[PDB]
């Protein structure tokens, strides 16, 4: 309550110590930034009453946001005042993704609050998840009223960017991995400091869920779930386009189905599936609608067989041979 409090009773413009940040500024971005708030309000607007049809809402939603952009900013600038030099302070307070980033991440917090929720802000304002979550981290740190159930709500984005809207076709995710830490270095970053702190976060992330499932399902067979996680740290690793347009759960019980298939052990798909479920925010849609080729989806099973196998044949087999590969760190 004490923050949206703030945010009715807050300024609509940047405070003068935020003005005074914008002067220390080598190019005053000050200009930019207020045209870039204005112009995102039409778009806002418009989509937000194309979205809930007809019915001033849309309006205040935006305001809102705006007022805890320049509460977030200011406070998140009070530190990287200190850590970046003249230079790249002017460079990040000229930076569009940034700001774009800065304002998705509040309007968010405003949207879920008075529930349209996440992702629709990012397609509102045609932003890749992957530049979104560089900031969602930084921005909890630089609002200290945020309540528990809001900072769940963004690590709750934070987690779905990761295991699947970064993976999407056409995310900036993929061409950093082709070419191979606070928001404001990763948004410094020409055109990987925002590629490795990515994969150290999914590495565990992935971890952490495939020991559940392990834990409840091969608890006889202990020695299996390190394998499991070098298949699966491998693939991700050297493998990615397997996630592209795909979920990270869905390489995660592939890997456990394929790694005890080839130990000769019986453990069905229908048993991994299951324990699936309990998984705090599992979605049976995950396991029953997986992409196979070219548009077209189907089960996970139909998935193992035509394009997992078929692409990590050579590479599960040898979890089997009397060199078996080395096990992958545990994160």
């Amino acid at each position: 309550q004490q923050l949206m409090m703030i945010l009715n009773s807050a300024s609509d413009q940047p405070s003068e110590n935020l003005i005074s940040y914008f002067n220390n500024c080598t190019v005053n971005p000050k200009e930019s930034i207020l045209k870039r708030v204005k112009d995102i309000g039409y778009i806002f607007k418009e989509k937000f009453a194309k979205a809930v049809g007809q019915g001033e809402i849309g309006s205040q939603r935006y305001k809102l946001g705006v007022r805890l952009y320049y509460r977030v900013m200011e406070s998140m600038l009070k530190s990287e005042e200190e850590r970046l030099s003249i230079q790249n302070f002017s460079k990040l307070l000229n930076d569009n993704i940034f700001h774009m980033s800065l304002l998705a991440c509040a309007l968010e917090v405003v949207m879920a609050t008075y529930s349209l929720s996440f992702p629709w802000i990012l397609n509102v304002l045609n932003l890749k998840a992957f530049d979104f979550y560089k900031v969602i981290e930084s921005f909890i740190k630089a609002e200290g009223n945020l309540t528990r159930e809001m900072i769940k709500h963004l690590e709750r984005c934070e987690h779905r960017i990761m295991e699947s809207f970064a993976w999407l076709s056409d995310s900036p995710l993929f061409d950093l991995i082709k070419q191979s830490h606070t928001a404001a270095d990763m948004y410094l970053e020409p055109v990987s400091t925002s590629l490795s702190l990515f994969y150290k976060k999914v590495y565990r992330l992935a971890y952490l869920r495939l020991n559940t499932l392990c834990e409840r399902l091969l608890s006889e067979h202990p020695e299996l779930e390190h394998i499991i996680w070098t298949l699966f740290q491998h693939t991700l690793q050297n493998e990615y386009e397997l996630m592209r347009d795909r979920h990270l759960d869905q390489i995660m019980m592939c890997s456990m189905y394929g790694i005890c298939k080839v130990k000769n052990i019986d453990l069905k798909f229908k048993i991994i599936v299951t324990a699936y479920k309990d998984l705090p925010h599992a979605v049976q849609e995950t396991f029953k609608r997986v992409l196979i080729k070219e548009e077209e989806y189907d089960s996970i099973i139909v998935f193992y067989n035509s394009v997992f196998m078929q692409r990590l044949k050579t590479n599960i087999l040898q979890y089997a041979s009397t060199r078996p590969p080395t096990l992958a760190p545990i994160p």
